[PDB]
């Protein structure tokens, strides 16, 4: 298994490394994250979803700066205020950018159809634009399209 890039961001309190990495069953970006609290969990993207996702964070980002302040007091119930769903054969992602106590993230899933084993990270909002150009240029560099 080896690591082609690796690129780290510390963000409101956390850390995350996005590494590029190779192995027989082939090339994928490996999303790890430290919590404000310590908690450590990881999600694994194809190059073609990390395309896509990267994508989708340009418009987060212009959601998020519409936004404002909150509250007002009326919040959805489940949290959720803006979401978009990316398919790779059997497994699936979830992005939902949420609004709780603490502030805004996005919280990204990623399941497998049947399904399997679950996993996720939660992405301060306010950095959804220095992982969205860590993304473009890693995919710059080893992602042809
Ligand atoms: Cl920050
Ligand atoms: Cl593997
Ligand atoms: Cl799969």
């Amino acid at each position: 298994e080896q690591e082609l890039a690796t690129k780290m961001l510390q963000i409101q309190s956390k850390r995350f490394y996005l590494d590029v990495k190779q192995n027989r069953r082939g090339r994928f970006i490996k999303v790890a994250e430290i919590g404000a609290d310590g908690r450590r969990s990881q999600i694994y993207l194809a190059l073609s979803t990390a395309a896509e996702f990267r994508d989708h964070l340009s418009s987060f980002s212009d959601y998020y700066a519409s936004l404002g302040p909150p509250n007002t007091d009326n919040l959805p119930e489940d949290g959720k205020l803006k979401s978009e769903m990316m398919i790779k054969d059997y497994r699936r992602y979830y992005l939902d950018l949420k609004e709780n106590a603490r502030g805004r993230f996005l919280r990204v899933s990623q399941t497998i159809t049947r399904g399997g084993p679950r996993s996720q990270i939660a992405l301060p909002a306010q950095g959804m634009i220095e992982f969205r150009d860590a993304l473009t240029d890693l995919l710059e560099e080893f992602g042809a399209n």
